[PDB]
């Protein structure tokens, strides 16, 4: 599913990643549309021999288990092919636990680089939630 920017943030808010761990709601909406397009489908290899699944684009080599990924630690325990549904749930408990993890939303890259120290609440901004 290719979603609208306030659909997402819709979907986001309802469960509850609006402030999670103190990180406002346009921050989890820019990571997504740089990280896939906010598209649940998208999938991208790294160098590693790891892939990136779903809407936030999260590692097999960490969070989920994919069957090709030697040495996964599946700290999600879940199936990386679960991160690629219409239903965001599965995404968004992953990711949880991943900000939980100690280094906050830097452990996206493209939040890093392209979200950080921005104006975040424009990708909110018109939106009916
Ligand atoms: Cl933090
Ligand atoms: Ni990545």
């Amino acid at each position: 599913k290719v979603f609208g920017r306030c659909e997402l943030a819709a979907a986001m808010k309802r469960h509850g990643l609006d402030n999670y761990r103190g990180y406002s709601l346009g921050n989890w909406v820019c990571a997504a549309k740089f990280e896939s397009n906010f598209n649940t489908q998208a999938t991208n290899r790294n160098t590693d021999g790891s892939t990136d699944y779903g809407i936030l684009q999260i590692n097999s080599r960490w969070w989920c288990n994919d069957g090709r990924t030697p040495g996964s630690r599946n700290l999600c325990n879940i199936p990386c092919s679960a991160l690629l549904s219409s239903d965001i749930t599965a995404s968004v408990n992953c990711a949880k636990k991943i900000v939980s993890d100690g280094n906050g939303m830097n452990a996206w890259v493209a939040w890093r680089n392209r979200c950080k120290g921005t104006d975040v609440q424009a990708w909110i901004r018109g939106c009916r939630l």
